[PDB]
Parts: structure tokens; sequence; C-alpha cells
């Protein structure tokens, strides 16, 4: 098993998942003096249908909002891609306190939380499972969340959490377009990287937004109040789930701007 505790956490993952020491691991620190502007990058285009929102689920180390992904109702296009990618879930990462909690960092600066909106390459593959292990299989938009003013777009998500307090609980979560959560500029960095937790496959093209979104200190507390144990056991809050940044090992981070 794996987690974010001391015994099962990021520093220990490589014992069970050797790819943890691979060449394309995420997240990374983006050094802006080392990024390469690429004029071939097109703008990011998202087009999500709120009827594809399906279910919210407590997965023990985090929670996920999943989407119906049987057709191209909800898709990401543009940026570095020539293929359309189909939305399947979004989720967040956060830290023990407001001082850290993002996965990616920008010039060494840690944000409080990070939103991941994850998609799979339905142009080349027939399912998420096929795509998830392929170098071109996944595309995840990362948005850095800076502690400050309450973010009212987070509301439906946060209101839903009281129905999924313990590990394994799930609930319908419908009629929601997560492009409402993205910042108003979609200027971005991109690099080839991985899932940021086991199984750690190096299958993700990262799209990291330059503009942050807000989150209040009390909104972050609602995340940390989720519990990682199952109903009826001793309560164990989900205090953090961000992985430390990993070595670029020669990759280049490109900039759209
Ligand atoms: C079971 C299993 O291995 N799963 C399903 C759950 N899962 C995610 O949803 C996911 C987690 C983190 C990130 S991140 N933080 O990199 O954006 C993005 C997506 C991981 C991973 C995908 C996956 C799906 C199907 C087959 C193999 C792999
Ligand atoms: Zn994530």
């Amino acid at each position: 098993d794996w987690g974010y505790d001391d015994k099962n956490g990021p520093e220990q993952w490589s014992k069970l998942y050797p790819i943890a020491n691979g060449n394309n691991q995420s997240p990374v620190d983006i050094k802006t003096s080392e990024t390469k502007h690429d004029t071939s990058l097109k703008p990011i285009s998202v087009s999500y249908n709120p009827a594809t929102a399906k279910e919210i689920i407590n997965v023990g180390h985090s929670f996920h909002v999943n989407f119906e992904d049987n057709d191209n109702r909800s898709v990401l296009k543009g940026g570095p891609f020539s293929d359309s990618y189909r939305l399947f879930q979004f989720h967040f990462h956060w830290g023990s306190t407001n001082e850290h909690g993002s996965e990616h960092t920008v010039d060494g600066v840690k944000y409080s939380a990070e939103l991941h909106v994850a998609h799979w390459n339905s142009a080349k593959y027939s399912s998420l499972a096929e795509a998830a292990s392929k170098a071109d299989g996944l595309a995840v938009i990362g948005v850095l969340m800076k502690v400050g003013e309450a973010n009212p777009k987070l509301q439906k998500v946060l209101d839903a959490l009281q129905a999924i307090k313990t590990k394994g609980k799930r609930a319908p979560f419908t009629n929601f377009d997560p492009s409402t959560l993205l910042p108003s500029s979609l200027d971005f960095w991109t690099y080839p990287g991985s899932l940021t937790h086991p199984p750690l496959y190096e299958s993700v093209t990262w799209i990291i937004c330059k503009e942050s979104i807000s989150v209040s200190s009390e909104q972050l507390a609602q995340f940390r109040s989720l519990l990682s144990n199952v109903e009826g056991d001793n309560a164990v809050p989900m205090q953090h789930n961000n992985r430390p940044t990993q070595p670029l090992k020669g990759r280049t981070v490109r900039a759209s701007f």
C-alpha cells in the first residue's frame, strides 16, 4: 500500500513503484528563466458539458469528481496537442498548512493547493485504462491555488463533501462544468511528466496555468476535514496529499506566453 504518511509516503514510493525515480516524474519546479517560449503552441480550448458530471468519491487520500467519458461531450483541444482529449475527473491536492500544498512550484514558490483536471487521449485509445500507461495517453491541467479570498466557484464541490466524509463513500455529482474553476487567462507552461502518485506512470502531458485561482483558509480547512479512515473507525483527517517536486532530468518546460 501507499499514502502520504511517514511509512507509506512519497519518499517510500520507489520501494513498491520503482518508476518513482524515473526520468519524467511530476510534479516539478518551473524555473521561469529556464522555460522555452514555443510559438507553435496553440491556445488551450476546453469545452465541457455539465451533463457529463457523474459522481464524487472519497478515495482515502483525496476525493475525486468523476465524469461520464463514453463520448466527446467534454473535451480539451489545442495547446501542444493535435488529438482531442476527453475529460474524466478533477481533484485537488493540499498541504498540512497554508504555507505549502500545491504540487508544482513556480520559481521555488509553494502555493496552498492545486486543482488537477484530467483527460485521456480518446483519438488514439479506446478507454482510460488503455491510455493511462501510454506516453501520449493523459493530459492534466494544473491550476495553482493561492490562499486569499473565498472562491465561490468552489461552492458546489465543497457543499458535496459532507456526503462523502469517510473512505469509500460516494454520491451523485451532476450538472457541473469544471471549466468554471479555471482562471480567466489560459496562458500556460507544458512539460512531459507523470501521474503524481502511484502508479506514477509517465503518461501525462502537463498544462500548468500561469494565473492562479483563489481559495480561502476556511475552504482549505474543509478539504483537510475529510477523513481517510472508513466509517466507524477512529477519525483520521486527510491533512495533506501533495508530492514534493522531482528532478527535470533534462526535460524542457515550454511556455505559451
Ligand atoms: C487505478 C489507477 O491506477 N488509477 C485510477 C485513479 N487515478 C486517477 O484518477 C488520477 C490520479 C492522479 C492524477 S494526477 N495527480 O497526476 O493529476 C490524475 C489521475 C490514478 C490511476 C489512473 C489510471 C486509470 C486507469 C488505469 C491505470 C491508471
Ligand atoms: Zn493530482
